[PDB]
């Protein structure tokens, strides 16, 4: 699984990222997944501002403590998009929770569970939008969508 794998990478690299503050190579997205990664900086940085007191009042009611309660998040990223709704915004705003619940998990020391965290987010997006990700040609329409002239 391809798609998956490289997703995890892009997720995985940025929740990491954003839960440590320290920002090489994308050994399987490359050059081009350095694009996604700076993209996902960018875009994902706006989405956490903007979100942030919606983030904050799920997070609150999610009680989120170790790797069994972050395993539970799966029932909720889902409702990302329950509306019918895929796009890449709503795609970023899961990516973007995923990095707040990621710092957050940092701060009450489980950093151990940010891996099972990405996981469970790239999960979500390609196991349930495998279709919509392969017609708009994954991570380079995430990019292109993105791209600032
Ligand atoms: C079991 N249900 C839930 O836990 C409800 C969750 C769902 C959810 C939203 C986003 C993510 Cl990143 C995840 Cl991980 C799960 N939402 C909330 O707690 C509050 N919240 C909402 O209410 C949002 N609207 C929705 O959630 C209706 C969804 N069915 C479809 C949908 C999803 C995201 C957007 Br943005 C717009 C529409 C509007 C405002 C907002 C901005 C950012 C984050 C959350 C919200
Ligand atoms: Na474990």
């Amino acid at each position: 699984d391809d798609l998956y794998r490289q997703s995890l990478e892009i997720i995985s690299r940025y929740l990491r990222e954003q839960a440590t503050g320290s920002k090489k190579p994308l050994g399987e997205a490359g050059a081009a997944g350095r694009r996604a990664l700076e993209t996902l900086r960018r875009v994902g940085d706006g989405v956490q501002r903007n979100h942030e007191t919606a983030f904050q009042g799920m997070l609150r009611k999610l009680d989120i403590k170790n790797e069994d309660d972050v395993k539970s998040l799966s029932r909720v990223m889902i409702h990302v998009f329950s509306d019918g709704v895929t796009n890449w915004g709503r795609i970023v705003t899961l990516i973007s929770f995923g990095a707040f619940v990621a710092k957050h998990l940092k701060t009450i020391n489980q950093e151990s569970c940010i891996e099972p965290l990405a996981e469970s987010i790239t999960d979500v997006l390609v196991r349930t939008k495998r279709d919509w990700l392969v017609k708009q040609r994954g991570w380079d329409g995430f990019v292109e969508f993105f791209h600032v002239e």
